[PDB]
């Protein structure tokens, strides 16, 4: 799969049984979702961004079905404007930037 | 050039005669710098991010030297935490996401 960038690189994901859309985001260290409810215990973290910070929940060892790949990662949950797939998951898909 | 994602995809760039480090950011629609001053008139714009919004200046037709390439693009200047290269400049590099 080669994906150009004339449009936002959005992919469909299955995460914790739910169907979501998310953004392939090389500028994100960590994968974060807004519109989901994950099972289990969590750890309080924070994420900093272009315009400020926000409290999040880190859920460890979460199954994500993305492109043809099935992967586990810690997932942050909080009020991001869009679901984002970050370098912790991108690296596991063997994702690379080419030019 | 093929770049993995185990570390932040940071690149050196010459922009408006100044040397900067910036992030290849497929999750960013637009290109934005924090630690520069560009010449000329500008248009007030805003950007929204993970944690909120901020006011920025859009400078049109700015020359950026990024890896081997020399391109023009509108550039946003404002209080971002890092410099980011977004899809408006990535497309001009013929940059793709591969896996
Ligand atoms: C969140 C996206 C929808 C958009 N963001 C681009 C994104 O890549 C930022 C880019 C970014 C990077 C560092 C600091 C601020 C913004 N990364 C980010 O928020 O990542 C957070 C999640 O993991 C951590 O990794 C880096 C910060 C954490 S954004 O910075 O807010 C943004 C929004 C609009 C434009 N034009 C350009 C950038
Ligand atoms: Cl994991
Ligand atoms: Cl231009």
């Amino acid at each position: 799969p080669q994906i150009t960038l004339w449009q936002r690189p959005l992919v469909t994901v299955k995460i914790g049984g739910q169907l979501r859309e998310a953004l392939l985001d090389t500028g994100a260290d960590d994968t974060i979702f807004e519109d989901i409810n994950l099972p289990g215990k969590w750890t309080p973290k924070m994420v900093g961004g272009i315009g400020g910070f926000m409290k999040v929940r880190q859920y460890d060892q979460v199954v994500i079905e993305i492109c043809g790949h099935k992967v586990t990662s810690p997932v942050l949950v909080g009020p991001t404007p869009l679901n984002i797939i970050g370098r912790n998951v991108l690296t596991q898909l063997g994702c690379t930037l080419n030019f």
